[PDB]
């Protein structure tokens, strides 16, 4: 195609233009990695972000990479050329896992908040999570936001790990979001909102009744059909109910997530597209945890 | 040390006596891959699966990676050196999302129960997941047991990814075990158990009083400790009503896992200890969707 090679020539010239490098990883798509300076695994970008010295950073790659490349670089430009479970994890569950296994390190995946990253020894990919793990001088560890790799690393080193968040706790309510409030707007507009009480502060302010699971099965008489911030049981029981209901979050992950293509990338660079940001308080706290991960990788 | 060599010695004998090939995981100790025939990723060490003449496979791994092996080897013996969150997929899950997404692959985690890879199209690891989803034709794509890696494709690939188990719900009470019932009698064995209604059936026998969370907050008078088989609020909530309770579970995941040691590879061959076993009916029809995932990577 001309298209491909005249979007190539433009993000060529944008390079310069910008003073821009292009770092992408290794699953991204081949013409993304095509115009990229360098290609890698989570941890090679990790690495790869600190040797950087131009003053803008193309990050093709999940959003969490991108930000902890900025995390790496506060003084310059990390761009991520698209829109954007890791803010499971709170500081509380930090602090709550430190008071009972006080001499335990406290590691997290790289996928996870830089306000908890503020609150971490060292940082893991899922590649390194083992070798690291097994570093440690303890042989109990503080251990989150991803319960599977926590498994993993749990059965292939033997010692001791402590999840974060806790497991024997029900997580529904707090993975509901302001972003699916304003999605039960766009979409079925002539609708009114149930959220349960356990929902995100920021969640209830927007929330029209706010009831429990009693209260949702009693004032579910005030509009013909309902938006239900709680378990999707709840849904079917109020339509089996009141016949004359939907869920608050669709079936599918990330949704409207789209993948990065060449014309993206080439978006970005003209137009300083989708800038990741990270306060430099919590940033240059989050730094240590990342930077001693490459110390030990 | 001289005990190493001799173990190394003991090995390399009972190798040839045996007729044993072993295979170790990347993130094994270096002293088992040492003694290891072959050392790989997870998918490097599926497809050497599909390559051996042996009688007998060591698998110096994981379980389910140990079990997909099996799987590969019905006629073979496969063993697992030591003793042993992917119990959690259903294959009601996979009918009721087959259900409303028809036309949608049904894609499993390699960490997953064969009874589960015997209803899936095809299954990844973490290192060819994006890979593979891609290049399923559909843009709809049944995806589980790893919400974390469900999430990360659908981020990568932009693509409709439909999480089995589906979120929205509480998996609290089927993380529970038969094996949970048995540790809280070996530990605390002057106590009686609480479990909830929810609870796996074959821990529901075994259950001493079967209580909701109201029975429970009742019935909470005939013994001075309880073993509660519930949300840990309950634990709490329990204590602080009737200050005259223990968890069902410990917060630590999979401990007593013992890491795979060189003395473990050395009882293995010696005692043909640990054998990894699947039912030949589930195996033959599980082995299909494994073999699909190395011809697409
Ligand atoms: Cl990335
Ligand atoms: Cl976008
Ligand atoms: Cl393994
Ligand atoms: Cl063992």
């Amino acid at each position: 195609m001309e298209k491909v090679e005249e979007l190539k020539k433009e993000i060529e010239r944008l390079k310069k233009e910008r003073n821009a490098i292009i770092l992408a990883h290794n699953y991204q798509l081949p013409e993304v990695q095509d115009v990229a300076d360098f290609v890698g695994d989570s941890l090679e970008l990790a690495r790869k972000a600190t040797k950087v010295d131009a003053d803008v950073i193309v990050f093709a790659g999940v959003d969490f990479m991108a930000e902890t490349a900025k995390i790496l670089n506060p003084d310059k430009i990390v761009l991520i050329p698209n829109k954007r479970m890791a803010n499971m994890l709170k500081v509380k569950h930090i602090l709550e896992a430190k008071k009972k296994y006080p001499n335990a390190p406290v590691v997290l995946y790289v996928n996870s908040t830089a306000e908890t990253k503020a609150y971490a020894d060292v940082t893991v990919t899922s590649a390194n999570a083992v070798d690291i793990i097994r570093k440690l001088d303890s042989d109990v560890i503080i251990f989150g936001p991803d319960k599977n790799l926590a498994h993993y690393v749990a059965k292939v080193t033997g010692k001791t790990i402590i999840p974060i968040p806790p497991e024997g706790h029900c997580y529904v309510h707090k993975k509901f979001t302001i972003e699916d409030v304003e999605r039960a707007k766009k979409l079925h507009p002539n609708a009114k909102l149930m959220v349960h009480p356990e929902c995100n502060p920021e969640v209830q302010e927007h929330a029209d009744i706010i009831v429990s699971t009693g209260g949702m099965i009693r004032r579910a008489c005030e509009w013909d059909e309902w938006v239900v911030f709680t378990e999707r049981e709840m849904v079917y029981r109020l339509s089996k109910l009141y016949p004359n209901f939907y869920p608050a979050k669709e079936d599918a992950v990330c949704v409207g997530m789209k993948a990065i293509t060449l014309q993206h990338v080439y978006e970005s660079l003209r137009d300083m597209k989708y800038e990741v940001t990270v306060p430099e308080e919590i940033a240059e706290k989050a730094r240590k945890a990342i930077e001693r991960m490459l110390e030990m990788s």
